[PDB]
Order: C-alpha cells, then structure tokens, then sequence
C-alpha cells in the first residue's frame, strides 16, 4: 500500500513527541488489519427505548439490593444474544479457506472499554444464559479489571460480536470498525427525545441510535437491515425475548 | 369419621341412578384424602394484568405463525416457575416422617383439565426452562390428549404445584383443594375491569383474581401472602422475570 510521505512538522512550529503504549500499537495494527480486510458497511437504525428506560429506572431498587447498577448495556447484551441465535450468520466467521463460514453455536460478546492505556474489549461468555443482573455484575467487574490492568488475556478471547457504547459521552451515530475475525459490531450512541408520528400527531419517544457495521462479504444489506430492525423491535418490548 | 346416614330419596319423588366413571371415583378418593390430611387456607389476591394482556394480544401474530395460541396459562406457568425457585418452601413436600420437608430442585407444574370422564392434571416438566411458546404448545397438546384419553399415566406424575384456571367460565374466586403431596395450588378466575386508585382518581385496570390454597403445616400465612404478592408483581410486569 503506498506509504504516507514524511513531513518535517517542525518547519511549521514547535512539536513535541509523546510515545504510544504497546496497547495503542497493538490496537493500531489490528484496526488497520480489519480495515484492509473487511469491506465495511454501516447500517443505521433508531430504537424506541421509552419503555426499556422506565423499566431500567424502576428496577433501581432491586439492582441496588444486588449490588449492581442496571445500565442499558445488560439490556443490549441480552437482546443481541437472542438475535445472534435467531440470525446465525451474524454469529459466525469467514473460514480461512474463503469458501466457508464457521457458525459458532455459542454466544460470547465483547464490549469496548476505553482505558488510559488504550482500548480493551473484555468478553462475557454465554451471554445467552445469564440474567440481566448477572450480566450487569459481570460487565462491571470486567470493566474495573480492564481499567486496573488486572484483566487477563484469557478474558479477551473468543468473542462472537462486539458492542461499543458511546451513549454516555454523546453523539448521534458513528461508523465502528469490525473486529475481524468477527463479522459485525453494534455501536450505540446517545439517546434523545424525538417526535415520532403516531398516525395522527407527533409523540415524544426516547430514541436510541444504533449503528451496525458489518463485513459485507458475509452479510448482505438486507440481512443487516433485518438485524437492526429486529433489534429495534426487541428493545421497544424486551418481553418478546420471553417468547 | 362418622358416616352420612342413608336416605330413601325416592320417598320424596322419582330418582334415577347414574354411575360414576372409575376416573370420578379415583378423583373422589384422592380429594377426600387431601381434605382430611391438609389443614387448608386460601389466600386471595388480584393481579394487574392490563399490560400482560396487551402483550398477549400483540403477540397473536407470532403465536399464529408458530401454530400455538398464546393464552394467560403459559404466562401463569412461567411466572410461577420463577417464583417456585425464589420461594422454595412452595416447591417441596412433607416427608413421611412428618419432621422433614423434601425440597425439590426441579419445577414441574400440573394444570387442571376438565374432561367428560373427570378431572385430569397433566404435568409440564421443567417449566422453568421452557419459553412462552414452548409452554403454549405443550399445554395444548397435553390438553388435547387428556380430552381424548390418550394421556399416558406417566404424564400425570411428579408435579410440584398445580394451577387450576376457571377464568374462561367465570367467577370471582374459589377455594381450590391442594393435591397432596404437593403443598399449594393456584386457582385463577375471570378477569374484570376494576377501578384502581392511582393516588388521585380511579383508573380502570384489568384485574385477574388469584386464589392460592396451601398446606398450612408447611406454609404459614406470611409466606403465602408474600407469594401471591410477588406473583401479582410479576404479572403486572413480566420483564422482572428477566432480571
């Protein structure tokens, strides 16, 4: 690939060199590998979480008695494990022969944690089998160990899908990069009150923006649109997961 | 126990004798055995199923595509399996020594089916592991086999709890009899729109009457009141089962 020409940055002013942690460097390398290997498409959708939010906030009592904080992330994780079982092409990887997909029969999901040293994506195993408070507990633990560098490499392996939530900082949407060999990643941004037409007038609903980037070699456009739609449907009523 | 004195019923008019099926006779014997063995108390409660009902009716599409009918019974079964795990004294039986309880670590639940020949209580095994459409399917099958006498005795054993639903016929409440050796039975009657005080005015809510009869040797009053309360809470918001 052509290299970027070097520039004497100091011709233009004072410069200072700060170095990259080995974590940054690793991260850099892996992102570039994915970028060049995966033809990326991002599919955007908005989900109506007005009722999810109300539920979340009402279980604050129960969550506190169990020692967890109930955030949107366990809810996101549960709904995506369910969908990853329904739409198995999203829970698979392109086999090295380029002619086969390896469908995984297990659902382990990573979530992005931004730490001082760089990005870590701890993995929760068998998300499909854990309850909302189990997942809330575990997510937090893995997050604290990640910030504290106490996260052992084991816990960073064998994920099937990644959720990257920036909803806590802000933004309308973004286009995340697929962590190959996985085939998709869900970016989640800040929720806003939006007017949503009820057939007769505009009702304020709390809308969560979802950005699903996918490996277009493995997932086609219609499959991805169907995935964010189902997910919008599941978050609008999490009871459908009970069915 | 003193016998009832025989009466020449024909002194008062024309009488006709019809006989009892062996099923009726079996049933009669077992009910009398429970009645004399179990000091019975019934605890009454009403649950707000307005939102459960809305969910039920909205999933009519999905249920039809799967070939099942989604009634309140799978919803009742799921919520009681969850509670039977939370409050284990209800999932147990008095040991023959009278000095021990046998806590069952499994949740199988029977439901009453009234057939021409008498009452049958088919049992669904491991209710705690099945989904609302699995349970809707299975309930129906066992019900059809029961009406058709094709229900094999195997499927009538080892239940932990019984639900008796008369909601489809009518009534406000009733006092069911415990099927010993089980320690409790949930009677469910017809749902009505009721005014429920919201703190400022009376709101119409769809209320389902619950009548829990229990073996007072094993379950005390406070435990039973706590069970129907939790159940009223779970049916008012089935998403708490996800937690």
């Amino acid at each position: 690939i052509p290299p970027i020409p070097p520039v004497d940055f100091a011709k233009y002013g004072e410069i200072e060199e700060v170095p990259m942690t080995r974590l940054m460097q690793i991260g850099a390398t892996n992102l570039h590998r994915s970028w060049l290997n995966v033809p990326h498409v991002t599919q955007f959708e908005s989900a109506d979480i007005t009722e999810l939010e109300a539920f979340r906030v009402a279980q604050k009592a129960v969550a506190e008695k169990a020692g967890v904080k109930l955030t949107v992330l366990p809810l996101l994780l549960k709904a995506c494990a369910y969908l990853l079982k329904e739409l198995p092409d999203f829970n698979s990887s392109l086999a090295p022969s380029g002619q086969a997909l390896i469908r995984k029969k297990y659902v382990h999901i990573g979530f992005a944690v931004d730490t001082p040293d760089g990005l870590l994506v701890p993995v929760i195993r068998n998300v499909d089998q854990k309850s909302l408070l189990q997942l809330a507990a575990e997510a937090a633990e893995l997050a604290e160990k990640a910030r504290s560098k106490k996260l052992g490499a084991d816990a960073m392996q064998g994920a099937c899908f990644t959720i990257s939530s920036l909803g806590h900082i802000g933004g309308t949407a973004f286009t995340p990069i697929v962590n190959a060999p996985e085939v998709a990643i869900l970016g989640v941004s800040k929720a806003s009150m939006q007017p949503v037409w009820d057939g007769k007038a505009f009702q304020p609903r709390l809308m969560l923006p979802l950005s699903l980037s996918y490996d277009h070699r493995v997932i086609d456009g219609a499959a991805a649109a169907r995935f964010t739609k189902r997910l919008g449907d599941l978050l609008a009523d999490i009871r459908a997961i009970l069915l």
